[PDB]
This record gives structure tokens, sequence and C-alpha cells, in this order.
């Protein structure tokens, strides 16, 4: 339960480059505090000048008005503006850090956690951090200082009476604590339910074709309501708790007021400046009412931001993709699987004691049933999945010794399920590490794949902004953009995971003919089911439930009368 | 520029079932207004009882404290709580309406607009509507009434002086308007940039494999910063405008105060109850300072919510999927394409004068190059794309005459790019219209596809919660879940758009053997490139750039020595 202090301290580490502007908020809120205590002083002055008859003093009051207010504004702005600067800026730094963390999270994270839930963390939670911090830091400092000024003033004015207020403080302290802990639990619940609403909406957007074909609209609406309504009945409860706590505190303050007043309304009243001194105390006691109601109202906002900071720090403390390395060039591309075993988070054993040695500039074809672990094997080469027992040596170097970005930039991949961005055709080909390729480099790539001619037929050529998943292009078309992207990469190691599955006989013929000219001392791993493209591979690896069955050339395996010979049914 | 009134009125149509609780906020904020005006009255009373020596009257002051505060809280809660109820509830209704609208948006919307941009509309914008409305309605009503009470009180107290305040109002009015219009433009900019940040993050999540393989992290970070920073320098500008407007208004109020005071500090002061009457006016003038600063501070929050309501109403007024119909059963499934033409939003002509007549319980195979318009044609049958010229008659009934949900529920679809949810295996098979299928129905479907045995090998059988895109399953595996889903549907019309492209020779053999038993007077359209599965089709349609080339049986077309004969290379 003490974990709040740990989160508070962590947050403070971020406001180290803001110490300069931090005192600029204290100066500003210190003078606004000075302006509120000066109100009580002015009411005593205006009475004393009317009582002890001093019109000469009263002539100054109009000049004092346009001065107290001017000096308030100048301090109120200095305090308010810099608070926002510190807050909004500090949160911008967190938004960056949280995003950077995300890009460092492994492939399993992305698989286990939906877009909606992930989004709510960087969006809703970091946005809640902004609002809560920019309003709580403002109120807590501005109205906190005001309270401290007026408490000080009441002590200088009459410490005998002000000291009776301190006995009523453990009541308020217990009342604010009970409400605070209740609203924190609710803050946790209001943010989770919000990530749930985000999840429901994001999924509906992704699966719009299934939602439409299978008429799932009523069912999506139902689950949207379910999560939407929980989120509503939770924020309502939080508001009831808030809107009920602040006045109960005001009433337990009024009881301290009346008791202090009944003692101040004891026989000997002719001591203080009749009205002047008496009214000044009552005015400074009332000038305290509003800044305190503000301090109790900010508690909802404060519990909300604490729940969000806890979520942000949790995200930033998640285990991420392990990266410690060296910048090797992969040269030609020798690959060695030494007693490799691949276990998925869920305990599935996709690869079992797989051992294979690929020589540089060799075309090795992975063939087998679905569930053989072909994609699983190839995914290990780019560290999408970490080796759990065994080793992968790329040029006799343990794969994990190579710096992650140095490995990836050297291994070209044509994934089984083609992934495209909502960017131009050119931006999709010259993506990431290829974002410095010239227009001529892009056209060269699209020509190497059978992509150039269809690109030229699109409404805007290479500048046709592709839709959501490039779903404004046909099946085989999206597939050739992915090939163009990998060809442009021109990497020592190439990976073709069902790269032709959506291509017509004339596209498949040109691309395979253009992949004969792409054995430029380039090691390539082909996962194909069309026994025609497999046929010309240097080595054929028959896989079954993460193990090798057979190995060898198209002739060798057909002569063996086994699995490969039987696959020629 | 007047469009704000149109948005305001629209919003009012939502608070028709809240008229009951609406007066409960006026009662509550009316008594809190009565409590603030009673402060000025009490300060006059406390002075008058001290001046005109009435200790008997002063004995009541302690009871009045615990009464004014008690009656404030009871009104402040009644006003504050019901405001939140009305606000949060009204917005919940909008969140539902906005979501319902979304599910009614066409397939092109989903293609043209990214998940991130769409999300920001239902999430960020509807969340901004909540915050802005629940805080502006509260402040505008509570502090609006207070201002009206104190203005009234100052008129009863001294209307000769209070009337001089009205000449200073067109100054404040011009000052608040200039600031208001400036913050509105900024509110527009702060929300758009937020949808941009959402877009960048959502894309990064979807394309994590490309971001990883092509090392696009630095580039994603850059664009995240670019949109993140714009959003920061815009909210900062809005805050500067706010934090500078409120005090300038306070100073132009102080000038009206000093002028009213210099007239009240003219020779004849011995008229009013010396302190009593004078102080009461000054106190009620100062009790006005804070609720007015609140009314000028709420302007930022108000411009933010207006920009969001404008966005929400724009979303709700978008053209949606046209739906006017009749509940026909599609019976056996006769389909007639009459001089059909398909033009995509962007002007591409995917289908040109396509005419074809399918008889019920016939297997018609669509064959041709990529870019033939096979997917385009099949997509029209489920109204994913509307016919632009020509007609589609399903059982001699114009397709648009059939009610949308009635068409879709009767046409089973196995899409080219398989789409799966982050739900259990069973929930993915028995999705939407099939969400009432029993466990035995699900197992029957997965057995009909080659799915049952691999499902049984997964960590949790039919209860294995599938990942993001079902990417915790292999290629051919995800494909068989989609087949299972369509088999479970058991529809009169079946559509197989490259439904076997990821299946091994033994899965492809079982499924095609299990699809021979799925010609139960069922019309099926097969888009295949494996000339083996096409071979047994009743009719073969050779397509090229949205036109038919050749038509006929496997024998007829091979004997024709044309395109189909040439495809047998
Ligand atoms: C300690 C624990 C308990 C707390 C407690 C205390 C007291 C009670 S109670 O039941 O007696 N109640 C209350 C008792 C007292 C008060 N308040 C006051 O006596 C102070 C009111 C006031 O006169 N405030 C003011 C005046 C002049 C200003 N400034 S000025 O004179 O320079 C000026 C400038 C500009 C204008 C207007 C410009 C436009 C024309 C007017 C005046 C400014 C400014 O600038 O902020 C502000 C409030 C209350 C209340 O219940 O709310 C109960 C509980
Ligand atoms: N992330 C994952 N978590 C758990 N199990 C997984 C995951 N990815 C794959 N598997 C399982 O591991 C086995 C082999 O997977 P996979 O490597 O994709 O096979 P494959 O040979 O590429 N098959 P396919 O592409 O369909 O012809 C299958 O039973 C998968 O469901
Ligand atoms: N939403 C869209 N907007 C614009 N053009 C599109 C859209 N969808 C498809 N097209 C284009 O229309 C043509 C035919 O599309 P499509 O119907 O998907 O062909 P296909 O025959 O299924 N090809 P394939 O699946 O790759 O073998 C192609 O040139 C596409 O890029
Ligand atoms: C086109 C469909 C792709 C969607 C990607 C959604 C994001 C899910 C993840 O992590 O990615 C998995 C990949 O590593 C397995 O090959
Ligand atoms: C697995 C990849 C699918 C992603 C769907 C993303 C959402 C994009 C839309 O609208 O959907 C298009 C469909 O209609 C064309 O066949
Ligand atoms: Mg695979
Ligand atoms: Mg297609």
């Amino acid at each position: 339960m003490n974990q709040d202090f740990k989160v508070y301290l962590r947050l403070i580490s971020y406001l180290k480059p803001y110490w300069g502007v931090a005192l600029l908020v204290l100066i500003g809120f210190g003078m606004n505090s000075a302006t509120e205590v000066s109100v009580a002083k002015l009411i005593k002055f205006i009475i004393d000048a009317i009582q002890n008859a001093s019109r000469a003093d009263l002539d100054w009051f109009p000049l004092l008005i346009i001065l107290l207010v001017f000096f308030r504004g100048l301090g109120l702005f200095m305090g308010g503006y810099y608070t926002a600067v510190i807050s909004r800026s500090l949160v911008f730094s967190i938004r960056q850090e949280v995003y950077a963390k995300l890009l460092r999270l492994p492939a399993q994270y992305y698989l286990d956690n939906s877009s909606g839930h992930i989004t709510a963390k960087i969006m809703y939670n970091v946005e809640q951090l902004t609002a809560a911090s920019s309003e709580s830091l403002k109120t807590i400092v501005r109205d906190g200082m005001i309270t401290l000024g007026l408490l000080g003033y009441l002590f200088y004015t009459n410490w005998r009476l002000t000291i009776c207020i301190m006995v009523f403080l453990p009541v308020i302290g217990i009342l604010v604590r009970k409400a605070s802990k209740r609203m924190r639990k609710l803050s946790m619940q209001v943010q989770d339910t919000m990530g749930d609403v985000n999840h429901v909406v994001q999924e509906s957007i992704n699966g719009n074709a299934v939602v439409k074909s299978f008429a799932g609209e009523e069912s999506e609406q139902e689950r949207f309501y379910k999560s939407s309504e929980e989120n509503l009945k939770r924020g309502l409860k939080m508001v009831i708790v808030q809107n009920l706590n602040s006045p109960v505190v005001q009433v337990v303050m009024a009881c301290a007021m009346a008791l202090i007043v009944w003692l101040a309304l004891r026989p000997q009243i002719l001591g203080n400046t009749t009205a002047g001194e008496f009214v000044a105390y009552i005015t400074a006691a009332g000038l305290l009412s509003k800044p305190v109601k503000n301090l109790t109202d900010v508690n909802e906002k404060l519990q909300r931001g604490l729940a969000a900071a806890h979520s942000v720090f949790e995200l930033l403390d998640l285990p991420e993709e392990q990266n410690s390395g060296e910048l090797k060039p992969q040269l030609q591309g020798a690959i060695r699987f030494d007693h490799v075993v691949l276990n998925y988070a869920d305990g599935t054993q996709a690869i079992k004691d797989f051992s294979l040695d690929i020589r540089p500039g060799e075309t090795v074809a992975l063939v087998g049933r679905s569930g053989a672990g072909k994609t699983s094997l190839v995914n290990m080469l780019v560290r999408f999945q970490e080796v759990s027992s065994g080793q992968i040596y790329l040029d006799d170097l343990p794969i994990r010794d190579i710096e992650l970005s140095s490995l990836r930039t050297q291994i070209a991949m044509v994934n089984q399920q083609v992934v495209l961005f909502n960017r131009t055709v050119r931006e999709n080909i010259a993506y990431g590490q290829l974002h410095n390729a010239s227009d001529e480099d892009v056209i060269a790539a699209a020509k190497a794949a059978y992509a150039h001619d269809f690109i030229m037929n699109l409404p805007n050529g290479y500048d046709t902004v592709l839709g959501a998943q490039g779903l404004n292009l046909s099946g085989g078309q999206r597939q050739r953009i992915a090939i163009a992207r990998a060809i442009l990469k021109n990497a020592p190691i190439l990976i073709l995971d069902e790269a032709t599955s959506a291509l017509d006989n004339e596209s498949e013929h040109f691309i395979q003919q253009a992949f004969d000219e792409a054995m430029q001392d380039r090691t390539t791993i082909v996962i194909a089911h069309r026994l025609s493209t497999i046929e010309n591979a240097d080595r054929i690896v028959v896989m079954d439930r993460g193990q090798i069955v057979e190995q060898g050339t198209h002739q060798e395996l057909l002569a063996k009368h086994g699995a490969y010979y039987q696959l020629h049914q």
C-alpha cells in the first residue's frame, strides 16, 4: 500500500531539469498566497479606516484594488503557466519513453496483448497522467500555499484560538484518507474498463469483414455496452465519493469554526479592534474554505493519475527483447542449427533437437505439413522467438552475440501473412532501414518483383497511398510489394515464407526466374508447398513436428522412396 | 462560425429524459448561490451586531456557521452529483450511438481510415466530450448562478453603483470572445494531432514484424515525436491564452471596482451603515471575483468539448452502408450478374460489363491473373462493394432489395486474407450469427475442416485463447479455422477465396474431399490457382481485367486451345 511513495519519488527523477521553472511557480503561487492573506488585511484596514476615522487612508483603497489584483494576476500567471510547462513537458518525455519501451517489447507481447489494450496504455493512461498532473500540481501548490499563508496569518492574529483548529485536523485527516483509498481502487477499475472498451473497438475495426459477413454487429454492440456501462457505473461511484467527501470536511470545519467563535464570543470581546480584528479573523477563516474544498476535490484527479503512473511504470518495467552485441556483416551467410529446441510461452514444443548446417549461397527448401515448425524455425533466425535450448551460429558466432539491429538489417524476410502500412507504395517498399533509398532504387525493386507494371496502373503510381493493410491491392499484388521490399533490402540471408502462395502462373514464373538471378552468393531459405519451386533447391529438408524426417537434393529424396517421394502423389 | 449554436441545440435533444434531474441541479446550485449571497449578508450582520451593540444577536452566529455550511454542502452535492449523472449518462448514450454508426460504415471507410484515426474518434474525442461537458456544465451552472445572485444582491444594495458595472461589461465581453475563438482553433488542432499520435502508435502495433525485421524503430520514434511534439506545442499555446485571459479580465474588473469605490468615497459616506452596508458591498463584489475567474478558466475546457462534439456529430452524419429490404432465404442460390460494372472510390474499374448466370447447387470456379477482379466480384455478392452500373439478381431479386443482414447471414465467406479475433478457438468458429451454436456444433465444424486434431493438441483445446490475429496458430491452421467458421454457417451460397493457399497436400486432400460432400444443393464460388481444385468445377470462368475471356467445363476449355489450355503450361 506504501507503493505510492515509490511512484512519487520515481516521478520526481523526471523534474530534475525543471528546478529553475519550479521556483518560478513558488514565486508566482507565493505572491498569490500573499494576495489572499492581503484580502483579510485589507478588510481590517477598510474597517479600521472607517472606525478610527481616516478618510486620508481610504483615498488609497482605489489604487490598492488595481494593485492587489494586478500583482495577483502577474503571480497567478507565473505560477499557472510554468506549472503547465513542467507538467505537460514531463509527460511528453514519458510518452516518448513509453513508446520507445513498446518498440523494444518482444513478438509474444504483441501476440498476447491486443492493439486496444496496448493503445490504452500509451494513449488513455498517458493522457490521464497529463490531465491529473497538470491540474493536481497546480491546485496542490496554489491552494496548498494559500492554506499555509492563512494558517500562518491566523496564528499571528490569534494563536490561542488557531491552536484549537489543530485538534480538529486528525478528524479531517481520517476523513480524507478513507475517501482517498476508496477512490484509488476505483481509479484502477476506471482505467482497466477503459482499456477493455479500447480492446472491443480496436477488434471490431480489425475484423470488420467477419463482423459484416457473419453479422456480428449486435454481439459487438453488446460487449461494447457491457464494458462501456461498467466504466460508467464506476466513474459515477467515484464522483459520489468525491462530491460527498468535500462537504463533510467543510461541515467538520464549520464545527471547529463555531467552537472557536463561541470562545471568541465570551464576555471579554472589548480587547480586539471590535470589528477590525474580529472580522479579519473570520474573513481569513472563510478565505480558507474555498482553497480547502479545492484540495479535497483534487483527490479524485490525484487518485486517477497515480493509478495511471503505476500503469506507466509497470509498462516501462516489463521484460523486453534482450539485446547485447557485435556488428558482424553475416558475410555470405553460413547458418548452423545445433540441437535447437523452441518452446513457446504456452509450453508448445514447435522445434525438437533440430540440427542443420547451411553453407553460404545455398538455397535450402523447408517442406512439411502444417505444424512442422517451418515458420517457427525461420522466425528464430531474426530473433522473433528466442532459442530455448541449443544454439544458432551465424558464421560460427552464437546468434545472441550479434547486436539485434545488426542481425535484422542483414536478414531479408518475406513473412507468410504479408504486412503493409497505410503509406504510399514507395514508402512501403523503402521502409525502415531502406528509408534512404532513392526513387530509382524503389522502381528497380518493384521491377525485380512483377510489381512495376501494376503500380503504374494504380491511381497514383508509386504515390498511391495504400489502405489499412494494403487491402486496396489484390492478394498477389500485396505479396509482390513485400517481395519488392525484401529485394530492395538485398541482404546476405533471404527468407521466403510462402512468398508465392497468392501469385498467378505468370507472376510465379517471372519472380522464380528473377530469384535464380538472386542467388548472388546469397543464402536463401524457401518455405514452399508448390513442389515445383522446391525442386531446384540445393538442399530439401522434410520436417515433421519440429524434427527432420529426410534431407537432400530433388533426385536423392525421390530415389529414397520416403516422405518426399510420397509427397509427389 | 455560427455552427456552434447548431451543435449546442443538437446536444440539448439528448437531455430530454433528464428534465427531472435538471431542476435538481438548479435547486442545488440555487441554494449554493443563496449561500454565497448569504456570506455578504452575514458579514453585514456580524458588523451591525458589533456596531449597534447586539450580543444577543451574536449568540446565534455559531449556530448560523454549522447551518450555512450544512445547507451549502446539501445543495452543492445535489447540484454537483446530478450534473455528473446527466453529463456522464448523456455521453454514454453518445458513445453507444457513435459505436453503432461505426459498425454501419462501409468497407471503403475501414480501408481509407486507419484504426488509430477511427479509435481517436470513439475514444479520445468521446472522452474529451465527457470531461469538458461534466466540468463546464458544473462550473457554468454553479458559478453562473452565484454571479447572478451577487449581481442581484448588489442591485438591491445599491443599484446606482451596480449600474456603472454594466458599462464595463462590453470590455470583458470583447476580451472573452477574442480568447474563446482563438482557443477553439487550437482545440481543433489539439484533437487532430492526437488522432495522428493514435495513428502512428496503432500502425506500429500492427506492423511490429516489419518494424522489427526492417529495423524501423528509429523512424517510428521520429514520426511519434513529430506528432507528439506538435500536440504539445499546441496545448501549451492554448494554456498561455487561457492563463493570460482570466487575469486581464480580473484587472478590467478591478478598474470597474476602483471607479465604483472612488464614487462611494465621495464626501457623503455618512448615509449607509458606515462599515456594515459598505463592507457588505465590497464583500459581495469580492465573492464575485473567484466564480468569474472560474467562468473564464472553463472557456479552454468548453472550446475542447465543442471541437469534440463537432467531430462526433460529423462522424454520426457520414454516409453509411445503404440498407432497405426483404427477408428472402436465398433458397438454393441462383446468381445472375447482368452487365455489372465495379468502380472503386479511386476511379479504378475492377469489373467491366460482367454478365454470368449461376444455377442453384453449382460449383463455379473463378480463374485468371492477379488483377482479374475475382475478389472484387465475389465481394459484391455480400455488398462489401456496391454495384456501380448493372445488376446482381439473387433468385431473380435485385441484390439491394434484400435486407443487408438477411443477405450476409445467408452467404458464407472464406476471405483471401483470413481474419481472426483475440478470443478462444470456439468463439472464433461460433462468431456473430453463429454465437448460439452449441459446443457439439463447434466440434462438428472443426472436424469437417481438418481443424479438430490440431485444436486438440493446442494448450487449451477449443478454449485456447487465440492471439492478436490468431498468429499463435500456423498458416494452414488459421486457414482451417476460417473454413470451420464458414462450414458451421452451412449457408445456401458458399464463397472460397483462396481458401487452400496455406494448406499442405494432406489437408488440401481431406478438405477438398469434405467439400464434395458440401455440394448439398449448395451453390459455391471457388477462387483457386491450383488447377487441380478448379478441375472438378461445374463451370470455369476465365477472367481478365474485369471481363470474361472463356467459360465452360474442364474438358470444353482444354479443347478450346485458348487461355485455359495455355494456363495448363
Ligand atoms: C476555519 C475552518 C472553518 C472555515 C469557515 C470559516 C467561516 C465560516 S462562516 O460560516 O463564517 N462562512 C464564511 C465566512 C467568510 C467568508 N469569506 C469572507 O469573509 C471573505 C469574502 C470576501 O470579501 N472576499 C474578497 C473580498 C475582496 C477581495 N478583493 S478586493 O477587495 O481587492 C476587490 C477586488 C475586486 C472586486 C470586484 C471587481 C469587479 C467589480 C471586489 C473586491 C477579494 C479578492 O480579490 O479575492 C476577496 C466565507 C464564508 C463561507 O462560508 O463561504 C465557516 C467556515
Ligand atoms: N506463438 C505461438 N504460440 C504457440 N504455439 C505456436 C505459436 N506459433 C506457432 N505455434 C504452433 O507451433 C506449431 C508449428 O508452428 P509453425 O511454425 O507456424 O508451422 P508451419 O510449419 O509454418 N505450418 P504452416 O505455415 O501452416 O504450413 C503449430 O502447431 C502452431 O500452432
Ligand atoms: N479497394 C480497392 N480500391 C481500389 N482498387 C482496388 C481495390 N480493391 C482492389 N482493387 C484493384 O482492383 C484490381 C482487381 O482486384 P482484385 O479483385 O482483388 O483481384 P483478384 O482477381 O482477386 N487478384 P488476386 O487475388 O491477387 O489473384 C486490382 O488491380 C486491385 O488493385
Ligand atoms: Mg508457416
Ligand atoms: Mg483475390
